[PDB]
């Protein structure tokens, strides 16, 4: 579980890491920030629906509990970036300080520069503005900063409701209890752990069988002398056996004993 | 029990780490510090919910002393939250600045600035204020300051006189002794240890004989080449048992004899 | 898969190690800096070509499945050297700084020095500038540095949404499931491991048996001393034999028994 | 393999350890660059060559296959010399510097000191120039270090692409497969290792017998002692035995079962 | 082999460490450059010369082959010390810094302080020169720099080649393999180190039992009881047989055996 | 032979330690000179005599080449410091600078202070003259140093001449051949070693007998009581015995078979 | 042989330790130098003279071969202290500065401030001295010290010549040869140390006995009860004992057999 959370430091080292820098400019500044906090939110969401094996089962398969599970699982990276990148500041800032009208805001008391400062609105964050104007973009800096702050306080409190929310209606909607579920997705851990070395050793003595019919002899460790020792193999299992094997499996019982995976129901 | 302090000392260091900027403005100050100041308290008080089982135990039966130790074991993380940042003060200076009444205030002796000042009352936390509204707006501030810390300090004493109420009551209003209370509650937690490293390995042992009925064969370490040694295993227990565990339990005694859980009424 | 990655921080490293210059000039700008980014690219391309025995395994057979595995374990490396590069700024505007329009482009409002300045337009990444000049030319620097970093995030983008869709196309157009692809990739790499290994060691032996023919006694440690006490050897293989294990393999299955290699198809 | 790696950072290295200074003056930082940059090319060329036993192999016998392999591992390191040298600058601007045209380079606009500098060209890279000239040889300085860092790059692209031909050619007309290859080099190596070794002794062993045969008895530590007592010797082979050793050796094959080396072909 | 890298390392060492104060002068600058670096090279060619027991091998048996092995062994100490006084400058410089022609040399535009100044020429490298000829004297500097460091860089040139060619001849004009060479260099080492060993422990029990006849006892140590308990001894060799040992040997072939030393031949 | 190197070191850090002041003076300066410089070297001179057993075994006899070993083994300290002292400088410009020509030197064009200046011309050294004369005399004292260093580098390469004359000589007029010298000088340090101790180990019993004649017994630690136990003891040699031991031995044969030394001519 | 040497050293400390101060003033200056110098020269003489126990042995008998042993022995202390302060100045310089002739020195030429400065010549090692006097005192100072260091190292060789021709009479005019002169030192230490320790401990065993014979029993550690337990005691030797013992022993031969003590002469 602690893996998002190390995924999510490294996302804020990056982010206080790679680079920066607001480009003052007319119609530039929407664009790079959409951008500057969109596509890494994006390549995130992407990772994230890598490396759950769901989806492999799914596509190997050909389903609204396999799409909440996979989206929730993936999700929790990009949410963590757009909150972080949100109550940074400094990037809604840089986006949304062109469209600030410049009728509607009170300072020490001038109007405007003109009305030809729609380029010179959009110019505050770079910092460069004459002093009339560099005691007057305070106002517009802390005004954005506020809405960015705002946004992202909502944010967190909308995700921490649909969390809540998911887990209440998951638990109230099941057909098991929560105890038996617990108890599946410590054998679901196991059986995929067990799997994955079992699979490894036969893997390796079979290659170790067939290595020795081509020399006359095979050279080996101790470890792997011991594991040809105890170990022997002959030949692998067809693939209908295999086919059989992946899948998706909703909890199904047999008659008074219930099965726990595809593997299970193999018995 | 340590838990919840670590979640506090959690607190107080991402209260002085994640940021805050007063954004003086006539009406966005309000806003501003009621979110930035009930929004983590919201989020606390979800995460409490969530880690307590009690909650999933209750809804896998679907009353008052449920409700009241799962949501005393809550919102011990919201308080201890609000109460450091009305302590801390920068906060609720923040948002109730604008409603100060300029006509009953004594300083250096100045009527105010104008009637015009709305605006320049709120934008005290920022610093900005000329020199006469300099030595003018530390009367505000230390007013603000003394109304918040007052109400933190009776927040804190209202906690404390309602944590004593509640354990005088619940001792006085229950049927069994307090010591037997603790036998029990020593109970549940040795019960709920063991059944969860019993379940595990359970678990894994069933894993092991599934992958080995497929392979021919499992590959496993000491630890686990004992466990399967000792331990066998040939199926788990029907549905109706799972659901017979779980469930809320209030203290049945059978003849003569007291149970305490729901797996010992399994007996 | 980590010297991927490994390979990646060296070239970020020799990208902050060897040298960059931007030649101000009209037109060598475009060339240098085509050549700088690219030929270290090429270069990166060309390594990863050549340590994939893939593309030596194809040759000696002298499809498609193995051009994209091929390409796709080597365009890794000049990837994320391009992304580095233009994420880096000070490449893409040293060499499209001349072809900046002067007539579209807003400042403290003075025309341009002349229309003259083609060459002065494309001296500015080397600093050397008057001061109207120098309180100019930021924008451009920031026009283009923007560009720059909105190619490198949308190459990002592209890679991103390449490899999900290679991942999902591959799983989903494949004869197997994908639990026995990883079999056969564990497969792959345990008999690439010991075939080395048996390799090595019955050359060893035959060399030692060649050299004591020669003199009358060979000299060895104890480990070799081993090795020829366990293991004796007459000869090797013949070539067809060799000629035999070489080549690409598709997956082939004799009757209800699949094959994973080559050097399985010899049983 | 890393020798080579070894033997490059030791040249740059020397290259930062020894000396530069570029002699200013009209005909004779020609001649100084060249040597200066290609007297130690020429010496690691000779190193290279010297350290490679495959020419005195060949020598030894008196084969376009044989000339590819010792001046590709020979001019490994002249080139990674060369190429450091041009990319590092400052040995190509010092020798043409002379030859630049007056007339075609932009500057702060005056036309030249005069029809007289030649001699004041070419004292540039010896910074010494008045406030003028000091501002006018930045660009001639720039230029030729353009010129240098482009020829580098391309020389770089060059070999690599010279690399990977030279690969893809041997590969492609070889009568071997390419494992078979690996497995040649690795009994080649086993052989040198083992004769090298076996010969130490048996000399060892052989002197010993001489000496004793002079004073009465040797003088020995332990691990002699062992040597002398397993190993006896009584005269070494013959001239034509050595010369049937020493050559080179295409492969050939006896009837059904190949032979990797001379020695071997002492069978 | 490593020793000679010693003594270069000594050398460039002693070259910074005992002196030099080039003596501006007339005509004693000459004289002193001369010695100053040639007999440090005299001396390091007689000790190169001394410690080759070639040459008193040579002088007992009172033949090209012999001398081209002796001077090529000795030689590489002088010349690793006048390569690096050369590259090193400040030692041409100050010797042929008088012949420089005072009319052909270009600077800031003075055609010489006199016809006088030749006295004035040579007294450039003690740096002082008055503020016209401080501007003057670099020219003279940098040239004559120049001029020593292309000499050095041509002899490395020269010295490397000469190597080689020497290596190529011998190889090429020598009627064994050289495989065979290697094992007899091989040979020559360890019956030089063994025959030096026996020596030093037949001298020492020879001396043991001299005093021992003197007074009765000798006392030892425990290592050399073991030298007199395993070895006896009653007299050494005859002085004809030491004449026979010592000389030169040239490769001389018994019928069938070849001998490689002297020793070897009195069998 | 390294404690003749040692030597060397300290004698050079005596010369650092000690003191220098060169005293300007009319005429002292050249006493003063060659005593600081001579009677150190007398004095190594006559300890490199002393600490040489040959002198004692010659004037116990009471012959070319005995003298000739005897002041070699000698002179190499008195070398080793006068040519330090020459190369060091401060010592000959200190003693040869009053019989510097005063007509005879060009400088800043004056003629010279007076006809008076023979006492202001040895004060040189004591840097003590005025700013004329400041200018002037860097010319002597380059001039003296120059002298200084010229007669250093000779004498070094006189010397190493000698002894490479020394030593092709001493070996072509000797009757032995080299390799037996070896074993001769091998066997003299042996003899003398095991003298030594056993002379030591045999006085020491012999005292031991003595102190027990008296006390009635002798008191020892356990290797003495080992010492006794072992060798027994009566009395010493006659006076004759140890006149013939001693004297100088010229090699003398026996019929067929050499004696190395007096001691084994007592066979 | 050591103890001397330290001796030295810690009197070259003990120089640079205690004081010295020069009393400025007519007559007062020689006998202060005078003393300074030579009472701890006499002391250290006295102090050699103690340790040597040759003089109590002659006193004990109540020659010239004596008193040079013993006055050798001893004045290597008062000679290395003498040539320590001769070799430092500031010494010698401050006993004779008044005797300096002030007709004769030149300097910067005025005749010398009156016929009344005596008492202000030898005010000049107290550094007291007006400007004029002050560049004029230091002619003196250098001079004198000159003298001191002359003195010194013409005592250094002289001490060195009496040492050489003392060890090469001493060994022509002695009856014996120099290896027996050898052995008898060392037969003189061995029997000094071993009767040491033996007097030592029979007199502690005597004393244990007498103790006994008072109270009953004696109290001891294990090493005296082992002292006891070995060796017994009775009585001491008669006092004619004792007097045959000390005394100067001149080499005496028995008939065929040397003695080397008065003990051995006990025989």
């Amino acid at each position: 579980n602690g893996l998002v959370a190390l995924g999510t430091v490294g996302s804020q080292e990056l982010f206080s890491v790679v680079a920066f820098h607001c480009p003052c400019s007319p119609a530039r500044n929407y664009l790079y920030g959409l951008a500057a906090i969109g596509v890494p939110a994006l390549v995130l969401f992407i990772i994230g629906i890598i490396l759950n094996n769901h989806t492999w089962n799914l596509v190997a398969e050909c389903t609204f509990l396999l799409l909440s599970s996979i989206l929730g699982r993936a999700a929790v990276a990009p949410v963590t970036w757009s909150v972080i990148s949100l109550l940074r500041g400094e990037a809604y800032v840089c986006a949304l300080s062109e469209f600030v009208d410049p009728s509607s805001l009170t300072a020490r008391e001038e109007h405007f520069p003109s009305a030809h400062a729609t380029e010179i609105l959009a110019r505050f964050p770079c910092k460069e503005n004459p002093d009339n104007l560099s005691d007057f973009r305070e106002e517009v800096s802390r005004r954005l900063r506020y809405e960015s702050q705002l946004f992202g306080w909502l944010l967190i409190g909308v995700v921490a409701i649909l969390v809540f929310l998911t887990k209440c209606l998951k638990h109230y909607c099941s057909p098991l209890s929560y105890r038996q579920e617990a108890y599946w997705a410590q054998y679901r851990a196991n059986e995929d752990q067990l799997f994955q070395r079992t699979a490894e050793v036969h893997s390796r003595v079979l290659a170790a069988n067939n290595v020795r019919r081509f020399f006359g002899f095979v050279a080996l460790n101790k470890d792997d002398e011991e594991l040809i020792a105890n170990f022997p193999v002959e030949g692998t299992q067809p693939r209908p056996q295999w086919n059989a094997i992946t899948g998706v499996y909703l909890y199904r019982e047999n008659q008074g004993l219930p099965l726990y995976s595809r593997l299970h129901k193999w018995a």
